[PDB]
């Protein structure tokens, strides 16, 4: 009988091993034990994004944000999901929000957030210029 935290860690390990459906199933088992922990939904959202399930990834970002509105990771993954869905304005605003929250929380992700923002902004510009 694994605990919710053991299942979340098993999910993280499987994600690093590129076993995305198995990792998402582990996060689901963690949610069964404790459905009020935001990171179980944020981490499963990234599995759904890797599995090209954008609507499920969006839904899990929403569940995470209803539990932890200060989540840098929920905003970052939501922006990455929206970028793949071509919802450019929303993607940029969520990535900008992850940047501000990371700065307020003194979290260091190297250049990941500004790099993701430049990628999203360039994709938006090119899509508008080429219609
Ligand atoms: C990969 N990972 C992970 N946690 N945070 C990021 C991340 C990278 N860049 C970011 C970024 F720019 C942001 F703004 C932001 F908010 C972020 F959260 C991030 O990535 C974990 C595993 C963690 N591991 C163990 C200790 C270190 C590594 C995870 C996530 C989902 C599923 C499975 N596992």
């Amino acid at each position: 009988s694994p605990s919710a935290q053991e299942l979340k860690e098993q999910g993280n390990r499987l994600f690093v091993g590129r076993k995305y459906p198995e990792a998402a199933a582990c996060y689901g088992r963690a949610i069964t034990r404790n459905p009020l922990v935001a990171v179980y939904y944020t981490n499963r959202a990234l599995c759904y994004l890797k599995m090209q399930q954008h609507e499920q990834a969006l839904a899990d970002c929403r569940r995470a944000l209803e539990l932890d509105g200060q989540s840098v990771k929920a905003h970052f993954f939501l922006g990455q999901c929206q970028l793949e869905m071509e919802s450019y304005d929303e993607a940029i605003a969520n990535l900008q929000r992850a940047y501000s929250l990371a700065k307020e929380q003194r979290l260091n992700f190297g250049d990941d957030i500004p790099s993701a923002l430049r990628i999203a902004k360039k994709k938006r510009w090119n899509s508008i210029e080429e219609r």
